């Protein structure tokens, strides 16, 4: 009766609670994605218990086994029913899973540390000095793999042989870098990802240029699932309820320290 | 064998071609959801005929006998397979059809003529020298009497009952009114026609303070048809692959006027 959400440590969707070690189950977490399946939980009427994914990572398909990991691979096998989580929408997953209507509207984008030299992607792909990643194993690694368009076929073909590597294992691990960097590493992940961090102390960073791409996240369900329909309705009914746009104040903006 | 597209005639959407009345079929129209169909029907490869929606409606259900009028009617009742057009993708339309993921991602907007004292829904809702209204019979409508945050109840109970009626029949009969008005009409339309209007002479409106809200346009097919996944797979190409941002570029902006 109790149905498996599989999620991401992601902030601001799904953090640790200050006292995280003293409690249990789902009172362990906090944040956008906590609070959305909470509230699709309540319109679709279903217990459920939050489930962080082993292996830290959002799906993709090895191109060798052809098997799905991270969150996708839960679904795609039976271990989760559902995922809650900042997960693109994309082709090569909607082949595999279900995905409801988009809660979220997102871009991919570039993140700077302030005062670096970088206005837009045209501006990292002329240049060598500033090294620049994404994160390894999802939808942004894919978007630059895949494009054909020149700007952005430069960029990938940089990265793809970088040394040592620009593709990093979590975002987290993408914005120490930058922090860290001096001004000599960049990196492109989702605006709303760029959005929360900026807004985020020592603020030493900032969002630039206009985002590659739109796109969106979806709530996922196994191919076929029966929750698929009740689920894509309960986003659409929070959605044209105001919900959203309340959730991302509450996790972006009304905290901002910048 | 050939599917029946019905559309609507609303810029840059679907126009008539210059010499519309010396041409027949689908060559008599042009614009981003004409280009959209032929990209669309060389994926799912299907031939098909475009059909303007004889009553010029997206689709609303009427509350006494529960007839669904507009394009969602062609869809519910049979007489189209597809709906390729601004349709917003909502839940008392999901309910009854069924959307692709989103093609254009829009959020409601305020048009003012250039130089009109208002920059936000606040400030339409707290005068009355300037009246303000929507298209009738769509969603934005649906937003307003639906909606149960002050501001946007504080402004439906002035269009509700305004007199002569602020509800225009179509989007180009709001615009002409913004136009006329010295700056005493507003209209609140989507961001993406109030963006195309923005951009073509006598430029002499603009689009006012961020989005009211934020959803999405959806290719429509009826409820359980078996042309819903292939053109959901064939839209999400084409977001991918960077041509619905090459169609948006072409529509709206590599025109520009202003
Ligand atoms: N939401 C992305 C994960 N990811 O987050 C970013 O910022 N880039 C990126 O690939 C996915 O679902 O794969
Ligand atoms: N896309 C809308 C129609 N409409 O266009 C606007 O700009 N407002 C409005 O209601 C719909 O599908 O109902
Ligand atoms: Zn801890
Ligand atoms: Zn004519």
């Amino acid at each position: 009766r109790t149905i498996v959400v599989t999620t991401i440590l992601e902030s601001p969707y799904v953090m640790y609670k200050k006292n995280h070690e003293q409690l249990e189950g789902n009172e362990r977490y906090e944040g956008y994605c906590v609070d959305l399946a909470y509230e699709i939980a309540k319109h679709v009427r279903i217990k459920y218990k939050l489930s962080i994914v082993g292996d830290g990572k959002y799906g993709a398909r090895d191109p060798e086994t052809k098997i799905w990991n991270g969150m996708v691979g839960e679904l795609v096998y039976g271990r989760a029913d559902i995922a809650v989580a900042p997960l693109t929408i994309t082709l090569v997953r909607e082949e595999v899973i279900d995905f409801s209507k988009p809660f979220m509207s997102l871009g991919i984008s570039i993140m700077i540390k302030k005062g670096t030299p970088i206005e837009s992607a045209e501006d990292l792909a002329k240049q060598t000095e500033i090294a620049y990643g994404t994160l390894d194993s999802g939808s942004t690694k894919e978007f630059f793999r895949r494009s054909k368009i020149a700007v952005y076929e430069k960029m990938w073909s940089y990265m793809k042989s970088a040394e040592p590597s620009v593709f990093t294992k979590t975002t987290a691990d993408g914005v120490a870098r930058v922090r860290k960097s001096k001004g000599k590493f960049a990196f492109l992940l989702e605006s709303t990802m760029n959005e929360y961090i900026e807004q985020r102390k020592p603020c030493d960073t900032m969002k630039v240029g206009g985002n590659l791409d739109s796109k969106g996240y979806g709530v996922a369900t196994p191919k076929g699932s029966a929750l698929g329909t009740p689920v894509n309705l309960a986003v659409l009914k929070l959605s044209e309820q105001g919900i959203l746009d309340k959730l991302k104040n509450k996790w972006w903006y009304d905290k901002g320290e910048c």
